[PDB]
């Protein structure tokens, strides 16, 4: 089967455990949950500007940390009093943790091997959380002290403004000192360069000479494992994370194909940076790509679920979403379902319940097979500077004019039922839209009730004849009588 | 060098001759302009829903013609009357040369070896001109009697509503008798499939069976070409005009890159449709795709420069513009320039004195070096049916935000002066400071209003010199913020020395 490759982030277990006293019994429990799922490997985050580890190259999260002190201190200072208790559970777990002898990422390794799962290391590369706070507890004193080394000395506009610039030696050889100290550190079976935070590592229109630098970079991380592989007696892994698009992937510097075809990463992961999870991705092309490279191709999802970039809605995914898009994208040839911002409390889906049955069916067609899912159109957030965006949402359709959607809904539907959803922003009747589904006529089914994650504007329900729908895209075609904004398209396949 | 490939279409020799009584010697003399120019193939299109050749299978323009009649006659009724005098050039010059007993495309054939030229037959694949005329002289009795076979019954919004749906055995058949009949009686040194005249096949939503489809109709295809070759006594080459991006070429049914690796194609042409030439194509992509499968990869450039699908502007490049696009197009990798619709009269450049001089220049970076060229931003004219369009113009910037367009310009600027030049839409005067423009993170001095030559736009443009050693080489970024809100309809960066 495929299976699922699942990310802890840098934070979530230190935000999450505060304020208990944790034993190396619990940290191991962690990795339990994981255990006997479609769970192949968890990539565990170590880092941010920061380490959550006790480094001696970096700082760690609690460096300038006073544990006896108030929460209104220098470290904490720059924050609102609220934020403060937060960022200090983050903090003083870390802390604590070191102090009671746990390495938790060293226990962690340990316990996934014992567990037969496949224990990854994940570095950030280049994390922006709160630029916009220069004296932030978790940006590295680097940052701090180095503003020359930025990619967008011009102006502020985006966190990305403030990233550190690869173009320079200085910040490669800063972020290679990690990599040297995490291969002697943690016994690991890959490391995956996290380069999609934030996806953005250059001064805008030196992309083409970054592709170059990039290239160069992950061959001098790939020699330094291959030397390691010789110490540790095993195989060791280098995958990385990049755009869901092949040309926005080169526009922000990271041509994959040469890294795949020269034998420098064995995974790649496709993926949305944040803003939603892209339940519509190239993966065929990429597949064509990659072909002859021996490359794992792995596709990402995000937890948000959000129509169109400027939408107000902030949703995550559930179940029966996160089946539709697992579904589609093993249908068109992933090799692996990646969750990032999947956890296990706070950052994670709304619908919690369901988190043992996700690990459980979404790495494989034929645990998915017969199971109810949802198809939702949504966008790529991430594209390189000055790159056309195509977003297929918000939708007018004028009187007696044509829109079309294709969405994604992966295997042929098996027998039951199958609704097109249309949501309309801003007064319709039953005949206001005709809707096709693959030149078929769809019955007016009237409003739909839809579970979360849903809009807060009417969606109105469009049976459609079962044989209509074909494997791969479906082609919803509508036509109003009145002008009508469309914000919201699904396809629900409910056997 | 990568050289040029150039399409002649169907109709503009016998439009143009019109009147004249054509021998044997001035239709030979029509290759002799392209004779010592950087053009390898020409592309000779001999049919759109009928032949301007005597064909046996399929029905000469001139079927239904009384050549004796007046312009009011059956074949030409349902057309104005003006535009009777013109469709009848085209029927009664193909009419005339055949009853003369002059075959036009054996004679280019010969005429093209002569001429060190290499021949190609280019076949329309699906022509829709003037579907919404029922009656319309240059339509087939096939299609007039066959509504049935259609992409489209649920409505009549575009031209391709009414195109062949090639799901249907009895659409494949139709075009393979026109190819069998073409592999028969002319000798070429390849067959074009034109799958881009007018790129829409397949019912909506069925364009993935439609790309199994398309794969085998090729095989079908190079299998009987295989067969000519033994007989004709050399090799038969094959290749297919696709849209510009792969993701709408395979979502149109065209999976190219199974048709290079199975052996099935030996040259792709990628481009677009019509409204516009793209400037911006992602031959870099479609190289590593196609690695290791000996495909000829060439960019298509269409007549037209317009900078957004809405425009009311219909200009045609001119030679400035077209060493602009063939310069980004060679230095990513294209390993050959196509045009499409730069004939020699009436489909033509508008600077048509610059006609030998770009046959000359614009297959090779070596004859293009150092000579004044423009970089225009433009658009993708073709996308998958509910496909996201990404369209770069108009482009709105509010005050103190910032907009970004990125311009592909080829080769590092050699010694000279280089120009980001910006349309301002609507009745807005802006200061020279009003705009902030950089390049690569460099800033811009305000130039002031530029009289650009055609292609132009009627609004006024501004233009900003750029320092020398910021241009690098492939994409350069312009980034803007504004004072005031305005929208952008047009950008270019200039390059001369
Ligand atoms: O906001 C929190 C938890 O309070 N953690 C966020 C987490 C957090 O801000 C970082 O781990 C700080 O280094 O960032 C992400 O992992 C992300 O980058 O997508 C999302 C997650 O929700
Ligand atoms: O309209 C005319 C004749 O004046 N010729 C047009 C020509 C013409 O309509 C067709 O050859 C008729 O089948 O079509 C094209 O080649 C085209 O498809 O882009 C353009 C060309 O300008």
């Amino acid at each position: 089967i495929p299976g699922i490759s699942l990310n802890e982030d840098n934070s979530h277990y230190f935000y999450t455990r505060a304020g208990r006293r944790l034993s190396a019994e619990e940290v191991d429990s962690w990795v339990d949950q994981y255990a006997g799922t479609q769970v192949k490997e968890l990539m565990l985050c170590p880092n941010c500007m920061r380490t959550s580890y006790a480094s001696q190259v970096w700082d760690p999260i609690w460096r300038g940390y006073d544990p006896a002190g108030p929460d209104d201190q220098p470290l904490l200072a720059s924050l609102p009093p609220e934020e403060r208790v937060a960022a200090r559970g983050w903090i003083h777990t870390a802390w604590q943790l070191h102090q009671d002898g746990i390495d938790i990422y060293a226990r962690w390794i340990r316990r996934c091997r014992q567990r037969g799962i496949s224990p990854w290391i994940s570095m950030r590369m280049n994390d922006v959380h709160y630029v916009n706070d220069e004296r932030c507890f978790l940006h590295s004193e680097f940052w701090r002290e180095n503003p020359q080394l930025r990619r967008v000395p011009y102006r502020f506009a985006e966190w990305t403004d403030r990233a550190f610039d690869y173009g320079r030696a200085e910040v490669r050889e800063h972020h290679l000192k990690l990599i040297r100290e995490l291969a002697a550190r943690y016994d690991f079976d890959g490391l995956e360069l996290d380069w999609m935070r934030f996806g953005f590592h250059f001064r805008p229109g030196y992309e083409a000479e970054g592709a170059e630098i990039l290239t160069a970079f992950t061959a001098e991380v790939r020699r330094l494992l291959d030397d390691w592989e010789k110490r540790r007696g095993h195989k060791i892994h280098l995958g990385a994370r990049i755009p869901s698009r092949p040309a926005t992937a080169l526009g922000l510097g990271m041509d994959a194909v040469t890294w795949a075809r020269r034998g420098l990463v064995d995974m790649l992961v496709i993926t949305p940076f944040w803003a939603s999870a892209e339940t519509d991705m190239p993966v065929e092309i990429w597949r064509q790509l990659l072909e002859g490279t021996g490359v794992t191709l792995a596709a990402g999802l995000e937890v948000l679920l959000r129509p169109y970039p400027d939408s107000p809605l902030f949703q995550t995914n559930s179940l029966e979403t996160v089946r539709g898009a697992a579904a589609s994208l093993l249908d068109r040839g992933a090799q692996r379902i990646y969750l990032f911002n999947y956890m296990d409390s706070q950052t994670a889906m709304e619908d919690l319940e369901n988190y043992p049955t996700l690990l459980r069916e979404i790495g494989s067609l034929e645990t998915l097979a017969g199971k109810p899912r949802r198809h939702v159109l949504t966008f790529a957030d991430t594209w390189a500077p000055g790159e056309p965006r195509a977003i297929p949402l918000p939708a007018t359709c004028r009187p007696g004019e044509w829109r079309a959607f294709r969405l994604h809904t992966g295997p042929k539907p098996e027998p039951g039922e199958v609704i097109a959803a249309l949501g309309i922003e801003g007064a319709i009747g039953p005949e206001t839209l005709e809707v096709r589904v693959n030149g078929e006529l769809c019955a007016f089914l009237g409003l739909v009730d839809l579970s979360k994650p849903r809009p807060d504007f009417p969606v109105y329900g469009f049976s459609v004849p079962l044989a209509a729908m074909r494997r791969g895209y479906n082609l919803i075609e509508v036509t109003a009588r009145q002008e009508l904004r469309f914000g919201w398209a699904e396809f629900l396949i409910r056997p």
